[PDB]
């Protein structure tokens, strides 16, 4: 009963957050086994930020002046292997709270929970999605850098996101944990295109399959359409093309619900050209597209 | 940058969740020091649920047949003091993870995070509010009972909510941790009025003060009104009266922002009669009222 934007419990990650300081900039790190992960630009001294030289700093910079803190427990630094845009510090102590964990790259449309931190301490958790343009609509301030996004797969923490920067439109770009940016972004202060964002067609459908479940079923209509026609409706309405995979994934829902994906497709396109008239689906006057088919199911079976 | 519905980190509570079984019903408990808290109707055997006798069960029921589990660690039961609608079991072991913690009653309009659990294990966290009618719009299924709502005050966990039941409209009622229901609700299967819910005027204002901050400022208008006139606008639009306290709390925002509360009041009432034309404030086509003035500030200063 009810249907909410809902993040994974943050406990298993909370135990991995630490502070990382270097001169003028302190930001967050992730303490996994005997290594700690942070955005490499922890070594930038502003100035550098206009167009930096992360080769001609990394090796030229020394362990000692990297102040790692695990609350107070000032972790004893060792290594400094740089992977892309992450800086990985091996440390004398290994994490006793280290959860069963994993580094993963997510595709656009997938969601994760974000645990937003400052000075190595968490302030809160929210769920967002990798946008088609490879941005995320998150909530970050000064010091949020190194904050991480994650899924939990039973007792297993899949880490997908580390936060690096804000983009023109108050949206956010960051890397995976092997330090490669989502989207064509660099850690530098240049004019970077956000990109024109599509709506995640499948996620909006899965949302309506969550509605009908939770009794709200008014939007429903007396028509149907084709996977082709639909798509060309999508296009003027900046909806990602819908694909056979997308259909085959909306099955397990469309199944239980009765309603076949292609009716919901018409039920949807009706809403797209018509307006919403100021009525609301699951307490929203807008089409929500940050819920994966999967997201729905876990919030309808623990 | 950005603005999200955001829950407190769940770590400190996760360590307090346990399973509580009695015959046909297993649900969640809260393990604080050497006592564990759960909804008293863990002892109901259906049937009872039509109109129960929690006097003529509590004492008549025996410790041993209460199966408390802390993961596997089958906690050794002792006590059975019943406070209102909670059943409090003292146990041989005290919680080493017991956080600095506190039992508190929240007023309508205030928010808390919910950590929704099944079989004593958490599935996710979301933020919701005590609705004026004393309901909450949450996301709960079978086994969610005993799930708790909370705020965190630095290292201090204020517990406000324990979940008991669903109401007509797919909304939720539950107690404080001293076992007294929010609203006029009872743990029994009778026809219970949800109640007609107002919109939390102050929270909707604090939301707009969060908008302007995060650059979205279009809604803004060329007028003003009075605290009186406004209120009588509120009334047809089911907005709670606005009060001097409500004003004095929107200060610290209205301050930093420049804009004085009474302009935003006109800026608001314009939106109320006019429609939203299908444009959006902070990625919402509806007036959001589950953000306290406080909620905004912490998400603009860690
Ligand atoms: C990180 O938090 C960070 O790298 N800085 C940590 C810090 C900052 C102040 C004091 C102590 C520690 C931020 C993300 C923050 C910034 C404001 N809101 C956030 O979400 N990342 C950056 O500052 C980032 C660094 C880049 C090398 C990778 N960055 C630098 C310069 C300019 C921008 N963006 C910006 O203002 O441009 C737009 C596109 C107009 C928004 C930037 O993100
Ligand atoms: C709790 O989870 C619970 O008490 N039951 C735990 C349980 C259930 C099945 C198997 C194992 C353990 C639920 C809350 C759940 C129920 C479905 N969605 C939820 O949020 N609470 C109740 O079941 C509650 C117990 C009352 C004594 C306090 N309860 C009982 C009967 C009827 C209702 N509500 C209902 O269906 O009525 C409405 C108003 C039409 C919705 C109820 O909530």
């Amino acid at each position: 009963s009810g249907f909410r934007k809902m993040a994974f419990p943050s406990g298993k990650v909370e135990g991995c957050m630490v502070q990382v300081t270097c001169g003028t900039t302190t930001l967050n790190g992730l303490w996994l086994d005997d290594v700690v992960y942070c955005p490499r630009h922890v070594i930038c001294t502003s100035e550098d930020m206009l167009n930096p030289n992360y080769e001609d700093l990394l090796i030229r910079k020394s362990n000692h002046n990297f102040l790692v803190q695990a609350g107070n427990v000032q972790l004893r630094v060792i290594g400094h292997s740089m992977q892309n845009c992450v800086l990985k510090l091996k440390v004398d102590t290994a994490n006793p709270k280290t959860p069963k964990y994993k580094f993963v790259r997510i595709q656009p449309g997938q969601t994760f929970s974000v645990l937003a931190c400052y000075n190595g301490s968490p302030s809160g958790v929210y769920q967002c999605a990798m946008r088609p343009n490879f941005t995320i609509k998150g909530s970050f301030l000064n010091g949020s850098c190194g904050s991480v996004g994650f899924n939990i797969d039973y007792d297993c923490v899949s880490f997908c996101y580390m936060h690096h920067m804000v983009l023109p439109t108050g949206v956010h770009a960051g890397t995976d944990l092997e330090g490669n940016f989502y989207g064509p972004f660099v850690d530098r202060q240049t004019a970077q295109a956000a990109g024109t964002d599509t709506t995640i067609t499948v996620n909006v459908l899965a949302w309506l399959y969550a509605a009908v479940i939770n009794g709200d079923r008014w939007f429903l209509n007396r028509f149907t359409t084709t996977l082709n026609d639909f798509n060309l409706v999508a296009m003027k309405y900046n909806y990602e093309p819908l694909t056979q995979d997308h259909v085959d994934i909306l099955g397990p829902l469309s199944a239980q619900t009765g309603i076949a994906v292609l009716d919901m497709c018409a039920s949807l396109k009706e809403l797209l050209q018509n307006g919403m008239n100021g009525r609301t689906i699951l307490g929203s006057a807008l089409l929500e597209d940050e819920f994966t088919p999967f997201d729905v199911v876990r919030q309808c079976s623990g």
